[PDB]
């Protein structure tokens, strides 16, 4: 069960164009590009997520 | 708090050179491409996760 | 283990009779219809939860 | 912090027209009439949840 | 895998010898007996869970 | 954040009268008894859990 | 199931050298000396984890 | 909140005086070394856990 992990985390607006990731923080607005970040990665097993989570279409605000 | 969640979770051999992933199942070697997965995201925001965990070095086996 | 996730949560005071959840922001109150919610899963395999958490009667309060 | 919970899990095949959960077992096929459970709750606060996972498709299986 | 859960969670101070445990919030100092709740359970398969969680021994501060 | 975690993790059978806990393994069937394993925690800020699971009432085997 | 668990979290700027770990808080400077809690557990089966999380290289901060 | 992590899990008999652990598997004796595996992250913020988890004092084996 021992073993060495390695993770990337990245959250923001994603634009698969230009492959960038770009997130509105509280200070700044950083960007990060998916394509180098990818890159460390390719040519070996690993386990990839996307998530995208959105508000729940209301009916009615009192 | 209440909110709609779409995720998409993908394990296997990562080749960004043809952007395809492929696992090797006890069964069967399916391959998806992260091409056509990652573009069903493409401009909106987003949690990306990539993990990639390897064995431990060891120094004595018996 | 590549898999698509699609999900839901709602938390909010629930009406079966009217079936809808609606729950008490610090800005608003919304209002969602169970039924719709429901609805967009109705023919297919699905994990469902239902939580309900109250407090806990206490023998004295000060 | 100290609470009461009270949850239910439903993990099945979904059918909203007659109101019912059902999951295939290997040792049977189960059903749930979802109405029934749900009412536990009609009538105070709850977090809800309903996921749905289904397979990534492939682009070529071997 | 259905199931239903039904779940106590009981955070404070622990008196064994009147069976009472005790929070202290930030409006106020809340008293549960746990002679009471764990009635609630008396006769059934459980898990109980007692956790109690210090500080680290210190060796400089500064 | 860094602190001293100690707990006591207890799943069996529960008889609050004699004040033991008996689960039934594979191989054997223990029994802890409750009144002593509380006890190390007497006199101290704990976060106890009991949590009970059973089945859902089903209206219909095939 | 049943168990005794016995945890140890230690979160900081590590010098193996002098074999100490200390976190700088919202208000003090704390040092453990992480040789002296590694060895409380000197001659048992442990679960180790040293997790070391960083920020990601930008290309565009604005 | 996008970071990059690293983390190590290590988990068997710890022998502090040589400075290793090894686990016993259904196959080997694997045996790290916890020296170089700590060295690796001299000289950065971490977190460090160290778990040891034992059995709970029966009253009644049968």
């Amino acid at each position: 069960a021992s073993k060495k992990v390695h993770q990337i985390n990245v959250k923001g607006f994603f634009d698969m164009d230009v492959m960038e990731v770009t997130e509105q923080t509280k200070e700044a607005e950083y960007t990060y590009d998916f394509k180098e970040i990818l890159s460390e990665f390719n040519g070996k097993n690993v386990s990839i997520t996307v998530k995208e989570e959105n508000e729940l279409p209301v009916k009615g605000v009192e």
